[PDB]
């Protein structure tokens, strides 16, 4: 199977692209598998597999750890990303979104029945396993659990069965037959909690399948529309039907590949105490434990030699920041472009924590418009910051065709030059905020309302003749027959590769 | 001489470092000199001496480059800048702001006069010298002129001879005598010009001296106390009584080692064109010109084989960065402590384009304050706003004591998280704005008033109960002994120097 449509498979990708670290001595899944990855993200070294993990037993299970990270080397810096998609591993992120984008104007390609896979290798009913006997991480020591689901993809479907939603949202054990887990609004898990809800009847069935596709990894972090089965949207990106196997216990259908899944139900009436965890923002607030949703674990089923993703998130970088705001950023693109608005580009600096979005501008549309920089900015703030797209995100920045909105250093650039502060931006207090935001949730005002902002980095001329300056770089400052000469007698001179 | 008190041994100093590259071959003053510069610091290379300038003549003149840039290795980052100080080549930003600073509480140390020094080695009177026909460059090729004076200083005294100014302030050639340059409030040029004017007799006496003590340029570039004469501020500092001797045609007094003097007058009546110029935030306005001051030159004197250092000035990074920030940051930081602010630490992070400071904070001294942040952020911004050390500044960081000021990606972890846009915010709008910046100058509003901000990236508790969070990074988010257990076993199990 292909690396894009087969878990095992990537694993494998990994190591022939000198990109897998093989730990076969053993590792405590108390800390240290998630310490050394933790390492390797604030590092952009290799990806850790832990072959041997304290407490593994009826084989389940060992840790592929930092999935989605950064690379060190520039040229392949998002080929574990790559990896995910059948993209050469040099892609670019434009490419890498693209991809992720491209699905949007096709057509489903729903998925495929088959009788059985991999992942029914080996099976658990509810008197063989005990979710506090696996060697589930603990993942930071002030995490309020330990965090079995940092990878995996939840599976519900709404009780007409017209959508069935894959997305990651975090889970730890709560005890030897249940997890709890964060299911917040605008999230589509919890929109489909609510549905079951009002109809009051029973509790959500549910499915949370491990080492899934890569692909659908993908788009189960991406907040692809509301109502959109992500099976068939995966299927009409990679240009085939993903195979399925129906779970045991319930009528769910889950990737045949899967490594490990588990079949439940997510309850409509119980919670339990979830977190607190080190969360994407950079922080943990030990003691910060609320009530979560509450799943309830019939079955498990897994495949020989079962391998768990895990991400260890925190600072910079990890799947928090490479998939969440990317995916994000991509669907804002299109949201706006959608609305009729002139946005080339769109990605979250890594250095705002993902939570800014930078959004090029095709100026040559803007000056058509005929218009000020107060209204764009309120245009551009209604569209997305009332969309779900837009919920992680708490600034805008619009800048222009110079900016390259992938180089955080030129996006800064423009921020701190371009945009006065105040007069140059738009507040926006009557939207949903984001309440993992340590300024929201642990901040001085309404944790799930406001603290949003369009900040235009636009210079005014781009709103009328065009752009009136140059910059004072090497690039701009000098004629491209000096600039070449410099470059061709650099080394000469006395001073000092692409791939590496 | 030592390095810190004569240019030319510092030229010395860093050839001995491997930190300068000697072209002997001939090139351009015309553009080609400074895109090499410019090149030179985008990429922190060596710092280029041009020996063999077109247009050298009357033994006037080379020019180094890059003199108060950065170097490519982390662990002398800052080493040019140390070798303007005495200070070992590995020293820290703290250590580097700490020296400028440590006159502040110091008796002046007035110069020495001595009747002759290197800079007497040559002269040309009024009849022999057209700064024309000189080798100035051409810095940025949108330029609105060449560009004579990018790092000496200029030396003007209040009328009653109690306080004689160093500063650098830009000056391109106007004629064959005379120059144009920026003199704007509130600098102490411009404040010594409006003294002279006010009295209405006579144009001021001025000298441009190039190529002075590192020490002096230093001080020059950094806004100490009005009515504080540099020359005895870097006396204290360095220990030792700066060497002078008096100009040929006025009675001010130059370093005795200069490698170039200009002397004449600065007139009180008398303005002509002065820029465009590719300015320190990244931008030249192609065809901006605007009236400056304009310099009248009667005598030039010189050392043998004199040297003229160039800043190639723009985009990150050179001493527009390094020196202006920074040594506005080291002024804030202890205007701050005097007005019993809890501040420990203040640095401009490049990643802004040295427009905004981050404030380090006491917090424990914070908390005892018993304030919030409202009432602290006016207070903040009042102090620095309203004073002359805050003019280039418009964006405060307010940050407590776990950021490390001096890290960028530090700082912009902090304001992305901690600062809810708005209402931890405070802006001000009346106050002095720096018209230079882009969204001043050549934005939607006053240009030289309004659009500097207060950031609180203080949360909550710090002004209550202490910090109440861990980050979620491999430091704090696992004990000691794993730590260094992963550390010890990183290479043995497959994963990847200090100077490099
Ligand atoms: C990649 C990724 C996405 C996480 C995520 C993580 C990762 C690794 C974790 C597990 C390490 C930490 C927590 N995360 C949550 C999360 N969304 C959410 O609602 N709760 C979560 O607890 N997301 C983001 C969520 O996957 C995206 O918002 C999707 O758009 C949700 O899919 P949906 O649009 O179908 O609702
Ligand atoms: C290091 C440095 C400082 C420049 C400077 C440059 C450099 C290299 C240039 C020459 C490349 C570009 C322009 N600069 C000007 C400038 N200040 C000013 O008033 N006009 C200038 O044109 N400054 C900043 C000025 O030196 C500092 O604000 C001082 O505090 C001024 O001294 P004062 O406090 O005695 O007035
Ligand atoms: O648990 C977390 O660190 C996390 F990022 C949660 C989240 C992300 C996006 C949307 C919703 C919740
Ligand atoms: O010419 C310039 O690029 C410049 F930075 C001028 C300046 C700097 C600080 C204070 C005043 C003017
Ligand atoms: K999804
Ligand atoms: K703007
Ligand atoms: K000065
Ligand atoms: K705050
Ligand atoms: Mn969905
Ligand atoms: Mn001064």
């Amino acid at each position: 199977q292909p690396a894009h449509l087969c878990f095992r498979s990537f694993v494998e990708a990994l190591k022939v692209d000198n990109d897998l670290v093989e730990i076969n001595t053993p590792i405590d899944p108390n800390l240290e598998a998630a310490a050394i990855t933790r390492r390797v993200c604030e590092t952009n070294d290799k990806a850790p597999l832990f072959n041997n993990l304290i407490g593994m037993k009826n084989g389940l299970f060992r840790i592929l750890g930092a999935p989605g990270s950064l690379r060190k080397s520039s040229a392949d810096r998002y080929g574990r990303l790559a990896r995910h998609l059948a993209l050469p591993p040099t892609a670019s992120m434009r490419e890498i979104l693209d991809k992720m984008l491209s699905a949007s104007d096709m057509p489903p390609i729903p998925p495929t029945i088959v009788p059985t896979g991999p992942c029914k290798e080996n099976s658990l009913d509810d008197s063989e396993f005990d979710l506090t006997e696996l060697p589930v991480p603990l993942i930071h020591k002030s995490d309020g659990g330990k965090y079995i689901q940092t990878y995996g993809m939840h599976i519900v479907q709404s009780p007409d069965g017209t959508w069935t939603n894959w997305s990651i949202a975090r889970a730890m054990v709560h005890d030897k037959n249940h997890l709890t887990g964060l299911v917040i609004p605008p999230q589509h898990i919890w929109q489909i909690h609510q549905m079951w809800k009002k109809e009051g009847r029973s509790d959500v069935p549910w499915a949370l399948a491990f080492g899934v596709p890569p692909a659908a990894i993908m788009a189960s972090s991406m907040p692809i529309p509301d109502g959109v089965t992500e099976a068939g949207y995966v299927g009409a990106m990679t240009g085939s039907s993903l195979e399925l196997v129906k779970c045991d216990t319930n009528d769910l259908y889950v990737p045949a590949t899967s490594e490990i899944v588990l079949e439940g139900t997510l309850s409509i009436s119980e919670t339990g105490p979830e977190g607190p965890f080190g969360e994407m923002h950079g922080y943990i607030f030990p003691g910060d434990t609320h009530l979560g949703a509450k799943y309830k674990v019939n079955r498990i089923t897994y495949r020989n030699n079962a391998i768990m993703p895990m991400s260890s998130c925190g600072r910079l970088t990890d799947e928090t920041h490479t998939m969440i705001g990317s995916l994000a950023a991509a669907e804002i693109r299109k949201l706006c472009q959608q609305n009729d608005l002139p946005i080339t580009d769109a990605f979250a600096p890594f250095e705002s924590q993902v939570t800014w979005v930078a959004l090029r501008v095709d100026t040559e549309k803007l000056r058509a418009m005929k218009t000020t920089s107060e209204g764009f900015r309120k245009r551009v703030g209604d569209v997305v910051f009332n969309h779900k797209a837009g919920y992680t995100i708490h600034r805008l920045v619009l800048v222009g065709d110079d900016i390259d909105v992938y180089e955080g250093k030129d996006v800064l650039w423009a921020f701190s030059t371009r945009c006065r502060p105040g007069m140059d931006e738009t507040l926006f207090e009557d939207v949903r905020g984001f309440p993992l935001i340590p300024y929201m949730g642990h901040g001085n005002g309404p944790a799930h309302r406001g603290g949003k902002v369009v900040s235009d980095a636009l210079m005014p001329t781009e709103y009328t003749t065009g752009r009136n300056w140059e910059a004072a770089d090497f690039n701009q400052s000098y004629p491209e027959d000096l600039k070449q000469k410099v470059l061709d007698n650099w080394t000469k001179m006395g001073f000092s590769h692409h791939h590496h």
